[PDB]
DNA sequence: TGTATCTT
DNA sequence: AAAGATAACA
């Protein structure tokens, strides 16, 4: 119980009774019986437990969870102490250090600090079979995360979406590019970071857009 | 050994 | 689809 934060469950509950969702949860359940799936069930929706849905100001959309033991916990790119930051996160910190002058490696990989500030740390696909990246794509997660993006698009204003990677970028078409700001770059994984993530300056750019629309910027060092 | 994106 | 090529790093 209580895997979903109250305000999130209230606005996404309409998906629960849909065939694709019932079949999606059915698939993940069958998978957990034969393989190790990440993150654990009680953490698949951690991204709804950090702030009220109406308080989201920035959305970071990744591809799918870390596929190693004890890494993924429901917030994209984040890992709970004492787990060391995986390759993707070390790259995010590397960019943050050159993008934000006051930013220095926090010495851990827990990104709850950002989420509590209204930064939704979402992935297009919310589960993954151990050691197999994007193994759970096209099973129904995409329509669910589409519902999340769609609600935010219609009920919020001036949000800043950071779509990292081709899969996250599939959601760009559902975002009113006039009402919200969409920043797109390569995924921070070592296998693609060199295609543009380094130098993208999305963190400083995100705050410029927020402050321009009179909103409090994100303190990226607040972790 | 191990962490995307484009092409056939 | 899904496998192969291409691709930084350590
Ligand atoms: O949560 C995560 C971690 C790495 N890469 C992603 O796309 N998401």
């Amino acid at each position: 119980m209580e895997f979903f934060g109250e305000s999130w469950k209230k606005h996404l509950s309409g998906e629960f009774g849909k065939p694709y969702f019932i079949k999606l949860m059915g698939f993940v359940a069958e998978e957990r019986k034969h393989y190790t799936v990440y993150p654990p069930p009680h953490q698949v929706f951690t991204w709804t437990q950090m702030c009220d849905i109406k308080d989201v100001k920035v959305v970071i959309l990744g591809q799918d969870p870390y596929h190693g033991p004890n890494q993924a916990h429901g917030l994209c790119f984040s890992v709970q102490r004492p787990v060391p930051p995986p390759p993707s996160l070390e790259n995010i910190y590397k960019e943050l250090s050159t993008d934000i002058e006051d930013f220095v490696h926090p010495g851990h990989g827990d990104l709850s600090g950002w989420a509590k500030q209204g930064v939704l740390l979402l992935n297009a696909v919310l589960t993954v079979r151990a050691h197999q990246a994007n193994s759970h794509k096209e099973r129904g997660w995409e329509q669910f995360t589409d519902a999340v993006v769609s609600w935010l698009n219609q009920n919020s204003n001036g949000l800043v979406f950071l779509l990292w990677g081709s899969y996250a970028q599939k959601k760009g078409s559902a975002i009113d590019r006039k009402r919200h700001h969409v920043l797109q770059t390569a995924h921070p994984s070592p296998l693609s970071v060199y295609r543009g993530f380094f130098g993208c300056r999305h963190f400083s750019k995100t705050n410029e857009l927020l402050q321009k629309s009179g909103k409090k910027p994100i303190d990226w060092k607040e972790l």
